[PDB]
């Protein structure tokens, strides 16, 4: 199962590069770097998979900065991996938080990576360097930007739910 890591990362693009992601807002598909983040890309395909984002929130939506999500408690504070509790980062000279539909891992500090992301909603360059870039979001960011514009709480949680319902290869 490093094994399994070591090939995605050279045959994730070609054999598992696509997820659709399926919300009640609407649809978008993601690209995974598996090269760049392959043991973050195969934590993240494989949670899809197993459907483990199934029927999960996005806690937080902050406009301009992050969509945030992957915590099936839908507190932010939960999460788990494939790999046991949390991994390490993948920081990569290569891949910055450059504009809008960027997939980052959220976390807690340095190697505290389980199965919550942001989608970014601008640039970012503070991020860069704390949070393990893995996808893009390639079809349909107006779908991100319908979630974007929907309203929060002062603590920024959308004031109905907006879920992710299934995802899809
Ligand atoms: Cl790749
Ligand atoms: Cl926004
Ligand atoms: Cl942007
Ligand atoms: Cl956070
Ligand atoms: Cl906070």
């Amino acid at each position: 199962l490093e094994e399994k890591i070591a090939y995605y990362k050279m045959k994730g693009h070609t054999e598992r590069g696509y997820i659709t992601i399926y919300t009640n807002l609407g649809d978008f598909e993601v690209e995974l770097y598996w090269y760049h983040s392959p043991k973050t890309c195969l934590n993240f395909y494989t949670l899809c998979e197993m459907g483990f984002y199934d029927n999960t929130i996005f806690h937080r939506v902050i406009p301009n900065f992050v969509i945030q999500g992957g915590d099936p408690t839908g507190t932010g504070k939960g999460g788990k991996s494939i790999y046991g509790e949390y991994f390490e980062d993948e920081i990569n000279k290569e891949l910055k938080h450059t504009g809008a539909g960027i997939l980052s891992m959220s976390n807690n500090g340095p190697n505290t990576n389980s199965s919550q992301f942001f989608i970014t909603l601008a640039p970012l360059p503070h991020l860069d360097g704390k949070h393990t870039i893995f996808a893009r979001v390639s079809k349909n960011m107006t779908c991100i930007e319908n979630i974007a514009s929907v309203q929060t709480t002062a603590t920024n949680k959308p004031i109905f739910d907006l879920k992710i319902l299934r995802t899809s290869t």
